[PDB]
């Protein structure tokens, strides 16, 4: 339960595995498994916020996203306010129909909805739309909490988004931003790979103070992970 800085180690549950980043913010992961590669896990992030908990990022699938609810009853015993999906694909939408049955509010880039059906997957309920700066309008997004949502540009898909987490110097990346260690962008079949590198940049610049970068394939990593990203995207131009 790592209630303390003395226990430690990330949580198994079912399938899936939590890790604890900040006092208010937990990773969950899921694995599905790839042709040729096996298992690849994706990255989402649980939110407590108050009196309710915010979620980013469903599990690939239905059966794995009710397992994070299930984690949440038990080890945050809060109720789930919200939950914010960052682009159609299945890695971060492929759990949707298990949110709604359990109630929950779901907001994705208007695009994004515009896009589930053709992607396969389930729209979200509400739809978020942005400045041209990126930002989001905050009509559009009530009630949100710490999470400051950004849309920096095609890059991964064309209606990827990213999620800062005020106060604790997070910054989610999703399938935009790639760890920096990494050897390639992943995967790029839905690519802008002309906007690419200058979307990761202005990631970066949206939230300047974190240092922390949460991606969807890999552990989190320091501001590196940014500026590598971008470096790997300036080979695709
Ligand atoms: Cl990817
Ligand atoms: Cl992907």
């Amino acid at each position: 339960s790592n209630a303390n800085y003395m226990e430690t180690g990330d949580q198994r549950f079912g399938d899936l595995v939590f890790r604890q980043l900040a006092p208010n913010v937990w990773q969950h992961t899921s694995y599905l498994d790839m042709p040729g590669f096996g298992a690849v896990a994706s990255n989402g992030l649980i939110v407590r916020d108050g009196g309710r908990v915010l979620v980013v990022d469903t599990a690939w699938t239905d059966d794995q996203t009710a397992q994070i609810l299930n984690w949440i009853k038990q080890e945050i015993n809060l109720p789930v306010a919200l939950a914010v999906v960052t682009h159609a694909h299945q890695d971060k939408m492929g759990g949707m129909d298990a949110l709604h049955a359990a109630g929950i509010a779901t907001y994705a880039n208007a695009l994004s909805n515009q896009l589930a059906p053709q992607e396969g997957m389930v729209a979200a309920q509400h739809s978020l739309t942005f400045a041209a700066n990126g930002w989001v309008e905050p009509a559009t997004a009530p009630n949100f909490g710490p999470l400051k949502v950004f849309y920096p540009g095609p890059g991964h898909t064309s209606d990827n988004i990213t999620v800062g987490i005020d106060g604790t110097d997070i910054a989610f990346g999703g399938c935009l931003i790639k760890d920096s260690k990494a050897k390639s962008l992943g995967n790029l079949g839905d690519a802008d790979t002309e906007h690419y590198a200058a979307s990761a940049r202005a990631f970066g610049a949206a939230f300047p103070k974190a240092s922390m970068i949460v991606m969807s394939h890999s552990a989190p990593d320091s501001r590196a992970a940014i500026t590598h990203t971008a470096r790997m995207a300036d080979k695709l131009r």
